């Protein structure tokens, strides 16, 4: 009950700008998420035991990938942690509790390869769930963790919180998936431009709670370069890996998975920055005016890379 979770002092101060990069010891990684839970959401939330059952069994859940791995879920939820801490009266109690752990569930039991390739490849999960394959099966494995025995973190929510937060965590893992993203950020565009935007209309809390998803879950952009820049390496270990398999099953992939393509990675940044990005931390701005460093920290980074094209780095 009386005990908080503290951090260093340089840690203290820095994982509370959007821009905070976790650091590479694994060890401090779950008291760091305990730390966000305590000040985001209250340290009577969660039992403290059940609450570290619970992370220990999501960290083991997630695979030793070179990008959608336990470091990726900390920092979605990191993102997430600096968006409501900057926005502390829009989000509803139950809202601060589900959004924290759906970012750190969003990618369970990811195996380094797109809805795409499990689709080519007739893996049993394309079978199961059509559309947005693996975030079904990541919403999947979240219900699977919360069953286990002492780990149910919403056991002191009545039955009616407990379906509703179950729902939040399902639609906030099901918009990670970048084919959605498209479409929702496009009708919130529409609906913040003709002044219908209503966060009191669930359907609309429902797409602002998506946006901030994808922002969350691409907030490698938003980094200092050194960190996006090295970030960037693990997302192409992974594509180049999945191009591996579709030249396996006879398919030139796409360049951006073809690793004879590499040379290429700059401008596909750019075409990502200025086609995804920009567009959805712009959006995110519009609604959540606090999240502008987001959008400024992806504009430096835009440059960054237009530096590279230009063989100044
Ligand atoms: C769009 N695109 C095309 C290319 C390309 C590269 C080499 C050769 C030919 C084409 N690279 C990209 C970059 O794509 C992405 N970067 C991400 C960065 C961070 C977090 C999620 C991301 N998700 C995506 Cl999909
Ligand atoms: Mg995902
Ligand atoms: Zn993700």
């Amino acid at each position: 009950g009386l005990m908080q979770f503290t951090l260093p002092v340089r840690l203290c101060k820095e994982i509370e700008l959007f821009h905070f990069d976790i650091g590479p010891f694994e060890n401090m990684w779950p008291g760091i998420f305990v730390y966000m839970v305590h000040r985001s959401c209250g340290t009577s939330c969660f039992e403290l035991e059940k609450l570290c059952r619970f992370i220990m069994s999501v960290k083991k859940n997630y695979r030793r990938v070179p990008y959608h791995n336990w470091k990726h879920a900390v920092t979605v939820a990191h993102c997430m942690y600096a968006i409501l801490q900057n926005n502390h009266t829009l989000f509803t109690d139950l809202e601060r509790k589900g959004l924290l752990i759906a970012c750190l569930c969003h990618d369970l039991d990811h195996r380094g390869f797109s809805n795409s390739y499990l689709q080519k490849f007739d893996h049993p999960l394309a079978a199961l769930y059509s559309t947005s394959t693996m975030e079904q099966h990541h919403f999947s494995q979240t219900v699977s963790i919360l069953q286990l025995e002492g780990h149910n973190i919403f056991s002191t929510l009545s039955s009616s919180e407990y379906e509703q937060v179950l729902e939040i965590i399902r639609k906030a893992i099901i918009a990670t998936d970048l084919a959605l993203y498209f479409g929702n950020r496009k009708q919130l565009e529409e609906m913040y431009q003709t002044g219908s935007l209503n966060l009191n209309n669930q359907s609309h809390r429902d797409r602002v709670i998506g946006l901030m998803m994808t922002a969350c879950d691409l907030c490698s952009v938003t980094k200092l370069w050194p960190v996006t820049k090295l970030t960037a390496n693990d997302i192409y270990a992974e594509f180049w890996a999945e191009g591996d398999e579709m030249k396996k099953l006879g398919i030139q992939p796409i360049p951006m998975m073809d690793r004879d393509k590499k040379d290429e990675v700059p401008q596909g940044q750019l075409g990502f920055y200025n086609a995804v990005a920009i567009p959805c931390y712009t959006t995110l701005t519009q609604i959540l005016p606090p999240t502008e460093p987001l959008l400024k920290a992806c504009r430096d980074n835009l440059s960054q890379w237009e530096k590279v094209i230009r063989g100044e780095e």
